[PDB]
């Protein structure tokens, strides 16, 4: 299966900037969600989970088809809690019904990273909604109880290398684990709705203890009130991942640039962009627009 990007009829940069702005303004307005974390982190995770079902071997799953709108995928246990991001985007989709579901879900992630002061993420339009029978089965999203070998093997299915994996994982600065959603509890740091390299600094600098949470699952905890999943912690157990963690801990700009590339790639996996497609768009933030 080849998924060819097809621009929403007649639409151009300014149309999508309006969509970006509506998501950004809602993000500002609906500030109370998740004990005042706001929707930014769950939107980044929604973009990732809608993309991360991709299999490079047969081009199944991925962001193109916007299949999270179908029950099989919205009810994936791995997706618990993402319904809050979907609900957030519903009025956006009502206002701008011309946008495809995959374009909305990926653009939600981009908007969220940028509004939270993260890097600019170039984004391309043209995802097309595909039918319910194209929904990928549950179980393509990764488990958190596993080791570095698991992580490395897992992400080969998404055509990601060590650098790309370590860079992507830095999104775990954002948000938190919720015991009832995933069996893990706690934030990864202090700045959990601002996009920084804190995930890496915390890995290296905090004094981590291996504990059991109230779900009887092991996680790494610090006295500052932070946590890491076992798959997070695996990035400092494995000597290849560790070198990269150290690099991002010591160079904010490099983390930003590599994250931006890896996240755009994640979001575009599976999609064939024709040769005369528009160039990727770089959206202005609300701050840059004086809005
Ligand atoms: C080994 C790969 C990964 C595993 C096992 C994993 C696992 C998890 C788990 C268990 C949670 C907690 C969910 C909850 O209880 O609410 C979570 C949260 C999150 N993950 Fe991942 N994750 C991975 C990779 C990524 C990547 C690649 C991204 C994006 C680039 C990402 C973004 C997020 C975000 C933003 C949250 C916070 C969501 C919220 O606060 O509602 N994760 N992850």
């Amino acid at each position: 299966l080849v998924h060819v990007a097809s621009v929403e009829k007649g639409r151009s940069y300014e149309d999508f900037q309006k969509v970006y702005n509506a998501i950004a303004l809602k993000l500002r307005e609906d500030d109370e969600y998740d004990n005042y974390i706001g929707y930014g982190p769950v939107l980044v995770r929604l973009a990732w989970h809608t993309s991360g079902t991709w299999d490079k071997h047969d081009n199944t799953g991925g962001s193109y088809g916007g299949t999270y709108r179908f029950k099989k995928e919205f009810n994936d246990p791995s997706n618990a809690g993402l319904q809050n991001g979907f609900k957030f985007l519903e009025p956006i989709h009502k206002e701008f019904p011309w946008i495809s579901s995959g374009d909305l879900f990926s653009l939600g992630g981009v908007t969220a990273v940028q509004e939270m002061q993260g890097p600019k993420i170039p984004w391309r339009c043209g995802r097309v909604d595909t039918p319910e029978d194209t929904t990928p089965d549950n179980g393509r999203l990764p488990d958190a109880d596993k080791d570095a070998d698991y992580v490395r093997t897992f992400f080969q299915r998404l055509n990601m290398n060590d650098r790309e994996v370590v860079a992507l994982m830095g999104a775990h600065a954002l948000g938190k684990t919720h015991l009832k959603r995933s069996g893990y509890e706690g934030p990864w740091g202090a700045a959990n709705n601002v996009f920084t390299n804190e995930f890496y600094l915390n890995l290296l600098n905090e004094d981590w203890k291996l504990e059991k949470n109230d779900a009887n699952n092991e996680q790494w905890d610090s006295k500052s009130g932070y946590m890491m999943l076992p798959t997070d912690y695996s990035l400092i157990q494995d000597p290849k991942y560790l070198s990269i963690v150290k690099e991002y801990a010591n160079d904010q700009d490099k983390f930003f640039k590599d994250f931006s590339k890896a996240f755009e790639k994640l979001l575009e996996n599976g999609i064939t962009f024709p040769k005369d497609a528009p160039s990727p768009f770089i959206f202005k933030t609300l701050e840059e627009q004086g809005l």
